């Protein structure tokens, strides 16, 4: 069924809450035993958001290999993503260790450091060229190279140096700065423009490791980003684009991380973004 008609049908009948609860009921349940070990309590932001054991990213250290992060591997679309929580005061070094070890080119951030008057993640990158950051627990150095501030997003060039080997790499930071404190955006236009800027950079392409994408918990806004990207690519690749079923794609992604898409409003917004984005994919 053409999602655009499915959309109007759900909208006229006002059944978004019912559709969304169906997804919650059918979603996969896999173990997350490592996340729940006592030694990892200060590595999790939220008690009820954990990576599954089978898909969690492992840090390359013998001490403790745990980070709250998951690999979402989309086989038909030929895209992979790492979804993670916003870094905590005690996990900023782990976060950049994972970026290094997984050979990522881009980091996508969908929240502000403070929202609703509370801290939603650590200030984990440098704000001035001449004030670099050193993460002593993981032996990394991070320097701000340049910053481009636009009305709806900011893009930063960063240098990450492995101090053990003195290798350096350029990392691109894509920061969507205008998601509202409550609810979802009224139009998907600026979110789609942002997605296309990330694509254009190479950060989603198979010559690099998976993009790292986060918000506060790494499931709501972060799930909207990867869901929209994968659905648009499938519409490009298939003979019949109307065969792409956004609920089926979301359930496939939920095999790899729990809770993706947190509200019925986020589900509706994801439909809207794909419907409007397709009017470029099909050739306009």
């Amino acid at each position: 069924m053409e999602m655009e008609k499915e959309f109007e049908q759900i909208d006229k009948s006002g059944s978004w809450a019912a559709i969304y609860q169906d997804i919650r009921h059918e979603a996969s349940d896999f173990p997350s035993r490592v996340a729940k070990l006592p030694k990892n309590k200060n590595r999790n932001r939220y008690r009820d958001v954990s990576p599954f054991d089978h898909s969690r990213i492992k840090l390359h250290q013998e001490d403790n290999d745990y980070i709250n992060a998951s690999l979402i591997k989309m086989e038909e679309a030929q895209r992979s993503y790492i979804l993670t929580q916003g870094p905590l005061p005690n996990t900023v070094g782990h976060f950049w260790e994972m970026v290094w070890e997984q050979k990522s080119r881009g980091v996508v951030m969908l929240n502000r450091v403070m929202e609703k008057g509370s801290l939603k993640c650590a200030q984990y990158w440098p704000q001035k060229e001449e004030k670099e950051m050193i993460f002593e627990d993981t032996n990394l150095k991070l320097t701000l190279i340049s910053e481009d501030i636009k009305s709806y997003y900011t893009v930063r060039q960063l240098e990450l140096e492995n101090l053990t080997t003195q290798e350096t790499r350029e990392i691109l930071h894509f920061h969507y700065t205008t998601w509202p404190d409550f609810g979802v955006p009224e139009s998907p236009a600026s979110f789609l423009n942002f997605l296309f800027k990330v694509r254009e950079s190479g950060s989603l392409s198979p010559e690099h490791g998976p993009v790292v994408v986060h918000c506060s918990a790494g499931i709501g806004r972060s799930g909207t980003f990867c869901l929209a990207d994968t659905c648009l690519l499938l519409m490009d690749k298939r003979k019949d684009p109307s065969s792409v079923d956004i609920k089926k794609v979301l359930l496939e992604m939920r095999k790899f991380r729990m809770g993706l898409i947190q509200t019925a409003d986020q589900l509706r917004f994801s439909y809207l973004a794909v419907i409007e984005g397709a009017k470029f994919i099909m050739g306009d």
